């Protein structure tokens, strides 16, 4: 990573890079960067670059809730791929300031998890992941304008969208053309 | 495994006298063998009792149901005798013996609990797995209610966690009919 | 982890503004760091609030109690804010924040359950281990009863298995004081 | 590895079983218990009156597997003599003490060891409590039977099994775990 | 990461605590940990031979000889070493808790203190096993003698009470004489 | 293993038992069974125990030892290749006057090996047990060889390799079987 | 392994023993049992020991060596493929005038291999033992070949590969069996 | 993990400024290279002032230990040795190598002496070379320990045949140290 | 590794001391070559001190060090502390004539080179020829540096040969034992 390291130099210009799988460590870093940028200037836009295969739903919600909490608009820009919780965060950007570059890929699908143990433990785990899916679908319905029923059907299996299809779907506002 | 002299391994010699030994974890291989032995003994004599010895920590519920349904299907009464331990699907099979012919030896342990499983993948796959294991538990509890005389509500409460019973407690519960006391 | 130049890593820059990030499993290393940060912040300013951000699946009960006791020891109020998830010892620390200054963001998850452990060895060693984890559970439940206003009997029932709460449910329960709603 | 004797062809252990000798010569697990239980039931069916000889050279093993053997011994009509050769430890020493009264033996250099049961528990506090209560009840059951078989008090057996307790054959006789040392 | 504080000098958080005469024993005790703690004690004595030192203990214990390197350094130096148990002090960790300056051994209210006999092992010839057994029994006698001196309990009572794992609350550790005070929050 | 009976079963028909491996419970159970079987076939005729063994379990070895002393037939012992540790103990356990080695056979004597792990009091129990086991081995070897317990203790402190002729001088065997 | 008897059992009926593997205690126990069985069947008729072996355990090899010298029948040795290390020692141990190799068989001689770990005094005991073992091997090989102990010591310092004709010249065999 | 002191030194570098060298690990070539470098540096800074070598070590490499030993004897400053925790094997050899009258142990420190350990694999003549080398190494160690302690080589040979654990007071009686540093 | 106000090894290098205290591999040789070239550039006349505590290692890495020592203008003193074995003892013998030392309890070991080869007969032949030529090269240079004949070096290195510091001096591998 060249030398500020290159990411620290971008952060000085209010650019945050989400460029990996989303886990608690990545979420903690991005939340810290968002809070720091709000403290530096509560009015100026923040730019969140997304190239992510997704990851932890709770880690993703740490990022999502921090975006909605802070005063500055957070622009989202998909470069490469936004999949799963990565496409959820792309859709979470400020209304009118969600972008993808023309060859970027967006993928939506239902959450993944696991359950092991007694029948009643499996029931608790199943109910939890089903409630988590309902929560994701409700918010994605609000952010995209698509019905909960449509989001449920469209996320049953891996669903790959082009940048233009993601715009038609309401996950982004514009394809950033060169 | 010793041989007895025709030349039989000890288990084959017991099978000649209509004794079946369920002495391991229950998996498809064990169930296939026990089902085959039950069908063979019914063919050899459709009226004479069969004796099923149970020392098992349990295992596969579907493998256990292969044994359970074969017991109920065949004409001979199948006596069940718990020696050592009958746990989980093992205690279910103990309770499945012919009414009045379910036994435990005095220091045998019986344990009842809810079924165990696991699921990994998409939310909808986890939901299918959960619904399946919950329906399997309802099926087990309904049959155990019928075989013990306890309510489904009581069986559900009593199997929430591992529940260890003495032979005498298993008799009081209705899982067996008698403790076989030594002369 | 980026650097900010005024050179701080981003977490050190937050600590300058009295924000401590509990963003991983709780083990002795994490507890030693957070205890040291709390003692340092008290020394820097005994009056100004501290902000403990919690995104944690929990972890060691003794490590969690190192953090808990240090929070209660120091003079400044420690606000707690759940973002993402607070589970097990993480939800215990969330409930341990200054009265009126325990928060969750709207989509944060809170989970409560009984302590986990293990024991291997002689019967008497297993008895010692069991007695210790049962006493630990009684201590946790008594403190959660004090911090939530729920009865010990209700906390015992509600932590028997994994119990997932929304931010609004955690507020109704008394684990937090407010859901921090966005403008 | 195991030799054959021809009189019909028997492996050496099958030849001993023809003379009502059963070899408990390994760790006790469910497979070993199933075999020994089967041998005991077979020998009772062959002759309900004649003694059976159970040779014990075992480090012990599963308590429930051991109780499968113990209860089958007590159930059947023939007396089961027990003979410790080499070592009888843990559930092996329990089975040694379970032989017909007056017919429990050890050879002079055989080792007998008694100790409390071993196990494990993992999971939630309530699951650990269930496991602890179960192993403590199992220990009480073992100690009660050993008290009956030896003539020692339950309290003495509890103290004497707190840690590994090694006995010579003569000490095992003094304790009441065997009736006689078989001198050459 | 371990955070940095700037006061201008830049310190990792543990180095900042050391500047205020606080030493963190926050891991299993091995020779590396003991070398670090002994070095810190010698450094703090050289900086000020009169001012108290604060030894924080959150440790499951570890090496008895490494623990005795710390113990003897505490007794050797002129400053009082306060001990404070936070989280847990088990095995040689609880021994070091009891080793603090008389009247300045503390625990926070929910800290766990565990005492038990030393653990070890030996494999090889009968005479090698005999040497190993004699060594660990002599080590236990030495630990028990010092704990008797530090607590006021008899050696016979310490032997009985350490036969198996013995978990004490902070208040029980005070009653036992392993600490002087529970630091109750204001 | 060739057939004639497998070769070992054919030797057992002629009252020859082969102890040709490490001594563990399985080997001891087999040899004890063979000794009891041979006594039942003929209580008067000698048995021949061939020993080529590096030793092994002391309790397994004592299962064999006590069965030899219990039965009525004399058990001749013949060391071929090596008798080490509990193997040399069993060589010395043969009928007096009928313990042999072939000329190039190796005999090794040493103290018992073991291990101990856990609490100080558990290590003390393990140490006391292995020391008592060594006292028992040395007492019996003193009786079988005519050497003092003090001499056996000194001579087994470390691995002590003996030729067949040295084993005869020591009293572990009666004769070297010369061609 | 085909049946005719398995093929090896059929050869044993004609007094042929196959040493066709590494020499360990199991192989030695089997070969010793076969030698004793053949002596019992007929004390006068020759035995034929086929050797294709990379060698192995010296003590296991001495179990075979001493049994060969003990029994009454002559044991012919025939090297086919390879006789190395303790395998070449057993080839040289056959009845005088009845040690053979086939023309392309390889014979290798070298000093014994081993190991020692532990205290200096334990390493000293292990070193003394393997040096005494080498002296014993070299003394017997000197007797069986007619070469001096000094020459055998020099010639076994490193791996020394011999053709069948060189093994004859050396005195390890009596004849190359020409087709 | 290792704290910093700012006047910026890690804690060990700060002690080295006051002529203290901390040996708290197994002795290997890396540890020996560092301690040799520290001794040479301290001699260059001041050839007259004492150096203080703290030892808490289970020992390790004999040749690495001799790198330290010979450097101690070579340099002009006296090297005081102080055993804290344990000095075993080559660690106890280095403790005994300190300046005469300036070898110390704290009261609960342990000293252990024993013969050197090693291994050999291969041909008989390779095993002979390895055996002769470790026996000569033991003779070298025992001769120097005889000179440093005042005990005979015969006594050191007997006393190191197996692991021999000494208290601080016993190490003083033996001549491995000069004084037990008792607390004020 | 402590700091002085430099890490301890960097502080020694300031006084023209190079520490060869590990197995010799390409990384170690690259560092020591770089240090020798740097010290020559700082002062072409002042001695350099090479401390050797090494079990040896790569022959080609050892020759990188050997040739750099002979190339540069400053005398390179060699001092054996602890042990110099195999390529380590070769480098000890490579120091400036009259400036090769060992401390009294240092161990010196000489032996033939080690290697291996797997594959076709002709590949094994190439590997064997290469290691035999490497041995001839080492023995020729050791003959030049010690004054012993190639025949004596060949015999004396057939197996591991351990020398005391005094024996290493008698052999010609060092000039003096540095007595305290
Ligand atoms: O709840 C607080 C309030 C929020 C706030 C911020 C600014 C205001 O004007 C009013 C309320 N809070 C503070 O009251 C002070 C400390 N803090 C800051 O945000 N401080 C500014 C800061 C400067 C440099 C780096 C990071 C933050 C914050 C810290 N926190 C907790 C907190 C901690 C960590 C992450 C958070 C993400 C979203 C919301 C709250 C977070
Ligand atoms: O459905 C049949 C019928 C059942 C039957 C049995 C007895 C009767 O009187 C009438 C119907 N069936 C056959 O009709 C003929 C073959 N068969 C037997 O049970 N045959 C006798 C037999 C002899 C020896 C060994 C085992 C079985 C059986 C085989 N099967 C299929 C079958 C196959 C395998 C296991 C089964 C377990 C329970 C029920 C049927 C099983
Ligand atoms: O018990 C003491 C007292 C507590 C104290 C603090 C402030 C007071 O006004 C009165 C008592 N103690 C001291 O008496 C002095 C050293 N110390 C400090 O807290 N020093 C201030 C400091 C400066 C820079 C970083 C961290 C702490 C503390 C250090 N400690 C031990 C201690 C050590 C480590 C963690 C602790 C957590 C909670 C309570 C005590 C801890
Ligand atoms: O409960 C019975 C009765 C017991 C019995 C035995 C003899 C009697 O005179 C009366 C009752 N039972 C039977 O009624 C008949 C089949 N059986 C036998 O023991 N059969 C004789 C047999 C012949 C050949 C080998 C083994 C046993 C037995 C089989 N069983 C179940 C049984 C099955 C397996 C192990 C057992 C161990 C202890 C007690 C019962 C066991
Ligand atoms: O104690 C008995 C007595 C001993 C006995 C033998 C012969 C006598 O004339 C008197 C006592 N015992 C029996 O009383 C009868 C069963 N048994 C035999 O040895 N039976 C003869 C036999 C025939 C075929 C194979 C093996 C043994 C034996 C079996 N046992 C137990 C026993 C079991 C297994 C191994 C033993 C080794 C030594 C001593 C006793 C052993
Ligand atoms: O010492 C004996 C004597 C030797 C003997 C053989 C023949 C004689 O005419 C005289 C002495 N011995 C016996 O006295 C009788 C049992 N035995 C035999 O060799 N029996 C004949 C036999 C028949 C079938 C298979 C194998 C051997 C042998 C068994 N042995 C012990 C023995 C056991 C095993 C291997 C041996 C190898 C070499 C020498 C003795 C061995
Ligand atoms: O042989 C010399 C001489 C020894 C010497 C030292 C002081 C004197 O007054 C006379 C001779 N030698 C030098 O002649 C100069 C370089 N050197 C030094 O010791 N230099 C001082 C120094 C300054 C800063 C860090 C370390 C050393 C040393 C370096 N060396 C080689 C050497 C190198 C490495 C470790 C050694 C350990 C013991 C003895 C010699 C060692
Ligand atoms: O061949 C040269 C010449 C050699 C030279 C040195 C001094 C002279 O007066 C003349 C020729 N050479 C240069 O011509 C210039 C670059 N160089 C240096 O040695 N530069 C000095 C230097 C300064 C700081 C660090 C290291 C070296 C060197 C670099 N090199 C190539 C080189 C590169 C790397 C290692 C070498 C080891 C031995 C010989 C040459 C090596």
């Amino acid at each position: 990573i060249p030398t500020y390291d290159i990411y620290s130099r971008l952060l000085k210009d209010r650019i945050i890079m989400l460029g990996s799988q989303i886990d608690d460590n990545v979420a903690n870093s991005i939340v810290s960067q968002l809070l720091f940028l709000q403290a530096q200037d509560s009015e100026k836009d923040i730019y969140l670059y997304i190239n992510s295969p997704g990851g932890s739903v709770t880690a993703g919600f740490a990022i999502y809730d921090t975006i909605q909490h802070i005063k500055p608009d957070v622009q989202t820009i998909c470069i490469g791929m936004a999949a799963s919780m990565g496409s959820f965060l792309l859709a979470a950007g400020a209304k009118g300031k969600r972008f993808a570059l023309p060859n970027a890929e967006v993928m939506i699908h239902q959450p993944l998890g696991g359950a092991q143990g007694q029948a009643t433990e499996i029931e608790i785990a199943a109910n939890h992941i089903l409630k988590t899916r309902e929560k994701l679908n409700r918010i994605l319905s609000e952010r995209t304008g698509q019905s909960i029923e449509k989001i449920q059907k469209d996320t049953d299996r891996d669903n790959f969208l082009t940048a233009e299809e993601a715009k038609e779907y309401g996950l982004i506002d514009e394809v950033m053309v060169p």
